[PDB]
């Protein structure tokens, strides 16, 4: 069957160790690709802000409304910086934390594979070998007993089949009656040895189960570290992504609203009247020589 | 000078009308391009979420930690959705609002240009024409007076320059002393005309300023609507960009923290033990015959 207790079925547990290292890679890559997306967003906002600050300044819009318009681009620059901090945190802290953890947990061998994996497999084998030897003996004794059971059944099926032949002197009967007695004993002998090997196996099961449990718990604890670590890192990632908790993010739009509200149509119009319209001084024609 | 009150210098005001339309385009394109950046961010998050929800599920990670990991992708899907709402608001509300306002404020004429600009142009010209017409007459009367001052000074000069000529004659004296008198009375006439032209110009100045202010005031009004509109739109734009307000954004990371915390190492370990470890049932060897 597929039971863990069957010889060699500890392999799923050993394989989980290798999968642990592979999953650290996936998580690192997962965070890295997310960080890259944050950078692209930041970069495009920066270009957009730089582009339009230039287009507004070169253009015919001036006064307080120009300043209000420019506040819009300043918002993009601040949001951009914020998202670059997200990238920074994901890479310099979270990503690097997994990288260091993986480096300390998994040690690659010259011939390939991790020492941690080999240690578990060697552990299971050491615990399972004594029980596997006794199990080998039971199988052999089972064959010997089953064989003698048939050899003894084939003798009776010859003794009773001879009681039809009339030419049956007592020598031929004693021959067949002794073949049955000899086979009867060959069965009892093997039944005992086959029963003995089972008792020796049952007496080895407790130690076998204890030793396998011991190595299995080491594998569980090692896995426990990775799982709890994954839970830990993910909570730190959600911190770095969450901008709804940082005060500076709210300040961006509090300040943006303030600067936009400084837009004063009255003031802009006052200026145009005084410096471009009827408000300008004028030398009205006078008498001259 | 470059004074507004000088002929033709109303042009800067008329030009401001055209700039108004151009600035609507700039503002629309400015918002439009910002909206595109939002969409790109939303799209990349979506693909990243789709990509890794698949990689994690096909991978060897299972149990509650898998679910916690998957909550990370779900966060990106929700932020993406949130930023697509920003894009939608910027385009369907803000961008569209400017487009409709522009359509209503500026009307292109068949021969090019805007009806609004031609109105201001014609208004200024109509109000300036009668004042400029009087100004031309003044300049003409000014020259005629200055020229009379020259022709006179020449007469006085040539009169005294004959007082040093031995061949003088009471006839040529009377003749050239009369030219001095003609140029003299020719001066005061042109002086009186040049003064009268200025007096007429001074009487036409009040209406000139009144009519000029009237057209300019209308230009100020038209401009005020644009400025106040820009202030209104931008304030609606900053609302649509501000995710720090909406509770939905804060819920994304409340739920994310919540789902991650569901990760339970002990539960995952107990599972592996039961279905893959010592917990599994076992048909231990018994006695068997036949």
């Amino acid at each position: 069957s597929d039971s863990f207790w069957e010889v060699g079925n500890y392999k799923r547990t050993v394989k989980r160790i290798d999968d642990g290292h592979r999953l650290c890679n996936d998580l690192m890559n997962c965070i890295h690709e997310r960080a890259r997306i944050e950078k692209v967003y930041a970069q495009q906002l920066t270009e957009w802000a730089k582009r339009w600050k230039q287009l507004v300044e070169k253009g015919p819009q001036y006064g307080t409304v120009e300043r209000a318009w420019c506040a819009f681009m300043s918002e993009a620059e601040k949001v951009s910086e914020l998202h670059l901090e997200v990238k920074g945190s994901l890479m310099n802290e979270d990503f690097e934390k997994i990288k260091n953890w993986q480096k300390e947990a998994f040690h690659k061998q010259m011939m390939g594979g991790f020492k941690e994996t080999k240690e578990a497999e060697d552990g299971f084998r050491k615990a399972q070998k004594p029980w596997a030897k006794k199990l080998k003996e039971v199988e052999a004794a089972k064959k010997a007993y089953h064989a003698a059971c048939k050899e003894e059944k084939l003798a009776i099926s010859r003794e009773t089949n001879s009681k039809a032949d009339p030419a049956l002197n007592p020598e031929q009967l004693k021959k067949l009656q002794d073949k049955v007695e000899r086979s009867k004993q060959d069965v009892l002998k093997t039944k005992a040895k086959y029963e003995k090997s089972l008792k020796e196996l049952d007496n080895a099961t407790p130690q076998y189960m204890e030793n396998m449990e011991q190595v299995f718990e080491q594998c569980q604890q090692f896995e426990e570290k990775r799982l709890r670590f994954f839970r830990e890192v993910l909570l730190e990632v959600q911190k770095h992504l969450d901008l709804s908790n940082v005060a500076s993010y709210k300040n961006i739009y509090r300040e943006l609203e303030q600067n936009i509200k400084t837009a004063d149509a009255v003031e802009d119009l006052r200026w145009f009247r005084a410096n471009q319209g009827p408000g300008m001084s004028m030398n009205w024609p006078q008498f001259e020589d």
